[PDB]
């Protein structure tokens, strides 16, 4: 169950990084989701600055994105810095909970979730 | 691992068409979404007034409908006739926007905004 | 993806009851989903409080979930007694909405939503 479109990256994409959608030149534009923001999706391939690529999206549940810093199983996370995930308590920025423990460069498996996870 | 249910077409279903699921007795009933509300799912194939289907229902955050009138990227959709999707001005009906380009009949792709990411 | 993890029972669980996740010692724990409260899954299987189990999370817009009393298409159901799904009126207390029937303590199905269906 895969549905696909294509974008064009307008600044570099790198793997399992969060991304935003935006409003381009007659083409939808991806990047790294800013920091505390909630996500529209996560990429799975690296994209160069201004190139075409296909992005394939897939039925929610669980996420597996590079961590931007320690985090630990249970902690709620939102995007940190370049597109990665981090650790949060702020309820409105909360996009998901760490299922695995990750270090910060390691990939972390995170369950969607808009809902903190009590702690 | 996917959890179905049955469901009953209350009026004639085509693929690819906007559904809204309302209350029927012991089924849950499946027809095309009204114009200008916001849909709870997709059609995947034909279903006639009456019949039954089973419906294999997944969380997405991207859907495919077939537009009912020309599309831009960007553009945000609510429901159109017979269960296409439309561009609108009004905020309170979209239930996603265009990432691609779609002539009227053509299938187009679509971002939801009532996904697990709301 | 789905998602597969290893959790330990806070309390005792049992199956097609609704779960609520809380963080543990650098571990997810478990246990029953508490009255009128939104539930994070739902259990497949018994495990016993204080045992170590095997989560797996599938992408899912429906679930399958004991009844805490009887329960009609349509009805909007909110977490009951002993992670029970039972019908409410409460819009902030809804988890999904019920799409077959069920008498209490059988097996419901239902779509996940946050919102009343209509």
């Amino acid at each position: 169950m895969m549905v696909s479109f294509t974008a064009r990256a307008k600044s570099n994409v790198m793997a399992y990084r969060l991304l935003a959608y935006s409003q381009g030149d007659d083409i939808i534009e991806i990047s790294h989701a800013a920091e505390n923001t909630i996500p529209d999706y996560v990429a799975v391939k690296d994209v160069d600055k201004g190139d075409l690529t296909q992005v394939n999206m897939y039925p929610l549940a669980a996420w597996q994105v590079i961590a931007g810093s320690d985090i630990k199983v249970g902690d709620n996370l939102t995007t940190g810095k370049d597109g990665t995930a981090v650790p949060t308590d702020d309820p409105s920025t909360v996009f998901g909970y760490a299922v695995e423990e990750a270090q910060e460069g390691q990939l972390v498996t995170l369950v969607i979730s808009r809902s903190k996870l009590e702690h």
